């Protein structure tokens, strides 16, 4: 999923990321990460590259509400068609603005961190 996709960028490293309704997951990319598809959980995408190639990375992070309410986020690979994808689901109970911290250690290279605010809209 594309629409809304951003990029971090840190040298070498160019990281591609998206957060979106889970509901726009392939069923075969959800099974494979153990996310069952809901309007009631959001995914977020991080796809981390060098030279315009893949890299393995171990990706980690959490989002942050108004309140300092932690929400933490369990990062799953899952290649499909090709493609590397780092997918963690969180849940939509209301309208809010998040606050995403994410930490990208690809293979052999020293950590990244980044952080975003997205605004959170729950689907009927």
């Amino acid at each position: 999923y594309f629409q809304g996709e951003q990029v971090q960028r840190f040298g070498d490293l160019d990281v591609h990321y998206n957060v979106f309704n889970s509901s726009f997951l392939q069923p075969n990319v959800a099974s494979a990460v153990g996310l069952v598809r809901s309007k009631a959980q959001g995914v977020i995408n991080v796809v981390p590259m060098e030279k315009g190639k893949p890299v393995e990375a171990a990706v980690t992070g959490s989002a942050k509400d108004l309140t300092g309410k932690v929400i933490p986020l369990e990062f799953r690979r899952v290649s499909e068609e090709g493609a590397i994808y780092n997918l963690a689901q969180f849940p939509i109970s209301q309208r809010e603005t998040l606050v995403f911290t994410i930490k990208v250690e690809a293979k052999g290279e020293p950590a990244q961190t980044f952080s975003f605010n997205k605004e959170i809209f729950p689907d009927e």
